[PDB]
């Protein structure tokens, strides 16, 4: 009795592979920034992964787009 490995198996799985402290290394966010932009952000999470307009609020448009962009899709 064995799993099958018979077949193409295709798994999304939901594992966050700690996105999150990535996440404040971005260049835009700002580590000193960070407690000042914790003041609307519960934490660095929901901090750099806030929506463009709060990320505009504190640099710009296109700043908030790389930051936005760089989890969405990096390389």
């Amino acid at each position: 009795s064995k799993n099958p490995l018979l077949g193409k198996k295709r798994a999304l799985l939901l594992s966050e592979p700690s996105l999150l402290r990535t996440v404040q290394q971005i260049p835009g966010v700002g580590k000193v920034k960070a407690p000042l932009l914790l003041q609307k952000f519960p934490s660095i999470q929901q901090l750099s992964n806030a929506s463009i307009g709060e990320l505009e609020q504190v640099v710009g448009q296109a700043v908030a787009q790389q930051i936005h962009a760089f989890f969405t899709q990096p390389r």
